This record gives structure tokens, sequence and C-alpha cells, in this order.
């Protein structure tokens, strides 16, 4: 069950419930000492080590539990330094570098003077509970300089940390809940990373070998399907240029309703393929007076200045500044813009070099025009683009599921670690 009512409560290190007892980390832990670094100049201290030596890095590169070590140390190195074999299921706390970064070592390890080996008193304080506690106040802990005297964290300072100490049974309960949440977030995060890997492989595969082919040939753009041809952007698209109507005239921006896309609007896309709105808009007067190029919906827009290589497909007609270039197809019956938007993202590094051919990176109109591209049959272009865009969508739905779970953890974590909700026992 879940204790709904909060009843009355104390108030020392914050609103704490009756049962809770604000205790000092040192009073509930049987050992809070820092590690040490054996004379790195001595080979006999590391030469074929058996004791995993933990550094600030090892903790940061660990997800809650520490099970791997980058470097090792032997008995001699150990005995000839301030490092000590920390018992399993303990809690490591980084005092320098990554202030607040905590973890639970699953294997006996040693640490340098940066990491702090902490051992909770048996049946007095759970390591699991301690982990989630030091995590909730991780940001608050790291903040120990902007206050007055900038100081990282001393072994004596951490020992004086005032943390809430609920019944041993509740500590296991609360920690079990947060542990389940964390595992969920881990499962989703693993599918996201794998799907992003598949997506990357699909980009290379599909855009070079297409789909459904068994015959290929050489070409100016490498091995490609036999049914595919090669051309230049100029051959299939018309390249349009943009401009920025004087900022001195309101007649150009006041209540603007025509999109005016800048490379900044594109960078904010976050890999999204479609763009249907711009931060700042221009008016019909600006369009005719400044003779801006208006490209229809379905056109391709790409940044040629500043962050070069950002590409999108317009969902609504729009104009754009000199920081971009537009691509309009000769006939919208032999080309799918989404496919080419993807092809261009795929060749971002290539476009980046063409422009970086000097100071002030700019992708000239000739550069874009002469850029070589594949020309698959319209139908295959739709197929390859449906696949790429459907996977991109899947990745996004997953990231959104992770986000809601991470927010939910942040919520529940706030309620359980305090006097709000509790477990039945």
């Amino acid at each position: 069950m879940f204790y709904k009512e909060e009843n009355f409560k104390k108030t020392e290190i914050g609103e704490i419930p009756e049962d809770w007892e604000i205790v000092e980390l040192k009073d509930v832990c049987k050992k809070i000492k820092a590690g040490g670094t054996p004379k790195t100049s001595v080979e006999e201290y590391y030469k074929n080590g058996t004791i995993p030596f933990v550094k600030i890095e090892d903790i940061t590169n660990s997800n809650k539990y520490l099970t791997n070590t980058k470097i090792k140390i032997t008995e001699e190195g150990l005995n000839n330094s301030n490092a000590w074999i920390v018992p399993k299921n303990s809690v490591l706390f980084a005092m320098y570098g990554s202030i607040g970064e905590t973890a639970i070592n699953k294997i006996e390890v040693a640490t340098n003077q940066a990491i702090l080996g902490i051992i909770p008193k048996d049946n007095i304080l759970e390591s699991e509970f301690l982990y989630y506690i030091l995590a909730k106040n991780k940001n608050y802990y790291s903040k120990l300089g902007m206050q007055t005297t900038q100081k990282n964290l001393n072994a004596q300072i951490v020992k004086s940390f005032k943390i809430p100490l609920p019944p041993l049974e509740e500590q296991k309960q609360i920690a079990k809940i947060l542990t389940k949440i964390d595992e969920g977030i881990e499962i989703i995060e693993k599918s996201i990373n794998k799907l992003e890997r598949i997506k990357k492989g699909l980009m290379h595969k599909l855009l070079t070998k297409g789909i459904g082919h068994s015959r290929f040939k050489k070409s100016e753009i490498g091995e490609i399907p036999e049914d595919w041809e090669v051309f230049e952007i100029k051959d299939i698209f018309e390249v349009k240029t943009g401009t920025t109507p004087s900022t001195k005239k309101s007649e150009y921006w006041e209540n603007g309703e025509i999109n005016w896309i800048t490379p900044l609007d594109l960078s904010r896309l976050n890999e999204k393929i479609y763009i249907g709105s711009s931060e700042r808009k221009v008016t019909k007067i600006a369009l005719e007076k400044c003779n801006l190029n208006l490209i229809p919906k379905g056109s391709i827009i790409i940044s040629t200045r500043a962050p070069v290589g950002y590409v999108a497909v317009l969902t609504v007609e729009s104009t754009f500044n000199q920081g971009c270039k537009g691509l309009f197809q000769k006939n919208n019956d032999s080309v799918n813009t989404e496919f080419y938007a993807y092809y261009l993202k795929f060749k971002k590094n290539l476009l980046e070099n063409l422009s970086g051919g000097s100071t002030f990176k700019e992708l000239s109109k000739s550069m874009l025009e002469n850029f070589k591209i594949p020309l698959p049959p319209l139908e295959e272009q739709k197929q390859i683009a449906k696949i790429l865009s459907s996977v991109d969508k899947s990745i996004e739905l997953k990231k959104q599921k992770k986000e809601k779970l991470q927010r939910m953890k942040k919520k529940i974590m706030e309620l359980l670690l305090t006097g709000k909700v509790r477990v039945k026992t």
C-alpha cells in the first residue's frame, strides 16, 4: 500500500515526517574515508593489477552501479598508498571533478583521493537508499562555491551531510520503487540507442544501394544500383537565393504572415525533416518590394552559411535569407523531396568540406548546383524515404516515452524521499 495522508511532521533539513530522523551521514555510516593514488612512477604498483582502481572517470561512465575499472592496482600499490579495498555494495562519492557523482560498486575496488568510499551501518542505513538520497541532492551538493568560499567537498564535509533516515524497511521499499523506475528508463534508453544505430546504417545502406536490387555498377558517386542514374542538382532542381529585407522598415515585418526561414530556424529543427514556420515573418509588401524568392510547399531548404548542412522540407510556402538556399524541382513528378533531404543530410560532411574550402564557410550556388546525386525511379525514392522517416518517427516516440518516465521519476522521487507518500509496512 501507499501512505496517503502525510500527518504532522518535523522541519530541520526540510519538511520531514514524524518517523523520519534527520541524522548525520557519519553517524549512520561506519566508514567514510577517501582513497589514494600510489606513486604512478612505480611499475610494481600497477604491473598486472588485481584490485580495480577507481577514478572519477570510472564513476561517471557508470550507470548507478560500478562494475568496471579503467585502471588496476596490485597489493603493493594498495599497501603503499592511502587507497583501501572498499567492500561490495558500498557507495562511492566523487569529491573533485564530478562533484556529486555517486555510485554503488558491485565489485570490491579501491579509489583515489578524489573518490570517497562510504559504508552504511548494517540495518541502520541502506546503500540503495543512500544512493537515491545523494542523487536528489547531487545538484545542491555540487554547489559549494557560488555560496561564499569556493570549496569542492572534503571527506569531513560529506560526513556532516544531514540526510533523512526512515525505518529500515521503508528505505528498502522506497529504494525498490526508484530502482524499478530507473530500470525502465534504462530499457527504453537501450532501444533508443539501438534504433539510432539501425537508422545510421539504413541511411548509408539505402542511400547507396537502394532497396530491392541485385545488380549494381560503378559511378561517379560510387557503387550504385544498376537502375539508378546520376545527375547534378542543377539537372533536377532549380537553386534559389534569399535575402534579408532592411530591418529599418517595419512595412516589411509588422504583422508579417509569410515565412522567412533563417539557418537559425533550421538548426532548431533538431534533425526534424519538416519545417512549416519561421521565427520571424515578412509581409506581402516586403515580398514584392524586395523581390524575395518564394518557394512552394514540398521544396527543400538548406543552410549555406553559419551552421552549414542543415536541411529541411517546407510544409508551407516560404522565403528565406542569404543564410539559406532553396531547391525547387523542375517537375514534381519525377522527384520526392524527402528522399533528397535525407540524401543531403547523409552528405552533410561532403557539403561542409565544399564550403569550408576557405575562411567564412559558405556553400556557393555553383557548389550546390554541381553537387552530384542519384536519380532512382520515383517509387523507390518514396519507399526509401518512407522507411527513413518512419524510423525517425519511432526514435522520437521512444525519446518522448523516456522523457515522461524521467519526469515521473523526478516527481515520485521527490514525494518518497520526503514526507508525502510512504510504503505500507
